[PDB]
């Protein structure tokens, strides 16, 4: 009679009743990883008194307080429980946020996998000082690196003469531009193969964590110039052996979330995000592609119709009280792309 409504409960109690070992654990897929990540409300909003309408009790569990008014003005909270793989508060850091979203998936490239995370959220809740971190080595950009480097001189993986390179691009408007070239446009093209290349992308050979963090801190400076969440962001870690690609990392710092005004590039956006969407459904559901297209689904194309593709997302809430609404609609989007598994 009510299946789909027991349904929806048992994967809540499930996904609370959960440990790190789930995710962590090797000998089982687990192919969709979905977190959330609780910034601290800083100076400025501390400043205009804002409300602080988030907590993080459990490893699993957030809560939002809603703030409301009954009918006859009476003040209320409506407390809003949301479960996930993991939940980090207001005092976790970067590299507790790397350790269990992105770090297991490093070892999957090396399994010839293929590998995305995303950084995903309204505008100021923390998408780049997670991935990106001025500071690029404090950022996930710059850890999976660190790490892909260890395994790479791991006795497991010696006898496959790797080497290591990396990509890193903005996605705008529907047009690719080059980070590690001077935000050169590129041209990307549907082979007649069905398949997905970025024509001028450069990648280049990196053989250390330092080395990766220059070209980060290079492709960051290249973003700005001038004077981010009017676009996408896109920095990828390849291994190949003889030229041929064994696995590929391509981590993400998506736009603003944030959408319904009517500078209708937020339509791009939308759709962008929808198709992600659909995208990383598709992929536990080996199933035929976003369906409206974006780019940015169309780049990121071969990380999820692969066999061997893991995925993981990272929500970002802005605690304040006046981001409220936007914090919900994060927290939505979210629960519908868990929902999958
Ligand atoms: N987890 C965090 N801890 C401390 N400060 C943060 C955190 N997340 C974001 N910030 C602050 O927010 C700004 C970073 O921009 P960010 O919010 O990451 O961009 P985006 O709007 O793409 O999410 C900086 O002022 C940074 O110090
Ligand atoms: F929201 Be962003 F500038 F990746
Ligand atoms: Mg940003």
């Amino acid at each position: 009679p009510n299946w789909e409504f027991a349904r929806m409960i048992k994967e809540f109690r499930v996904t609370m009743e959960c440990s790190p070992l789930t995710v962590t654990d090797p000998i089982e897929e687990h192919r969709i990883c979905v977190c959330v990540r609780k910034r601290p409300l800083n100076k400025q909003e501390l400043a205009k008194k804002e409300i602080d309408v988030i907590s993080v009790p459990s490893k699993c569990l957030l809560l939002v307080h809603e703030p409301k008014l009954k009918v006859d003005l009476t003040k209320y909270l409506e407390n809003q429980a949301f479960c996930f793989d993991f939940a980090f508060d207001e005092t976790a850091s970067n590299e507790v946020v790397y350790r269990f979203t992105a770090r297991p998936l490093v070892q999957t490239i090396f399994e010839g996998g293929k590998a995305t995370c995303f950084a995903y959220g309204q505008t100021g809740s923390g998408k780049t000082h997670t991935m990106g971190g001025q500071n690029a080595s404090k950022g996930i950009y710059a850890m999976a690196s660190r790490d892909v480097f260890l395994l790479k001189n791991q006795p497991r993986y010696r006898n496959l003469n790797l080497e290591v390179y990396v990509t890193f691009f903005e996605i705008y408007n529907g047009k690719v531009f080059d980070l590690l070239n001077k935000k050169a446009k590129l041209r990307v093209l549907e082979d007649s193969r069905q398949q997905v290349q970025v024509v001028g992308l450069q990648e280049y050979l990196v053989t250390c964590a330092d080395d990766v963090i220059k070209m980060i801190n290079m492709g960051s400076a290249c973003r700005t110039s001038g004077q981010s969440s009017r676009s996408h962001a896109c920095f990828q870690i390849l291994l190949r052996t003889k030229g041929r690609l064994h696995g590929k990392f391509s981590l993400v710092d998506l736009a603003g979330n944030e959408r319904g005004a009517d500078r209708m590039e937020g339509a791009e956006i939308n759709k962008s995000l929808l198709a992600l969407k659909e995208c990383i459904r598709a992929l536990g559901q080996n199933k035929h592609t976003p369906f409206r297209e974006s780019k940015l689904t169309q780049v990121l194309r071969d990380s999820f119709i692969g066999e061997n593709s893991r995925t993981c997302m990272i929500a970002m809430i802005s605690p304040g009280i006046s981001s409220c609404e936007y914090t919900l609609n994060t927290l939505r989007y979210a629960d519908r792309v868990k929902e999958l598994s």
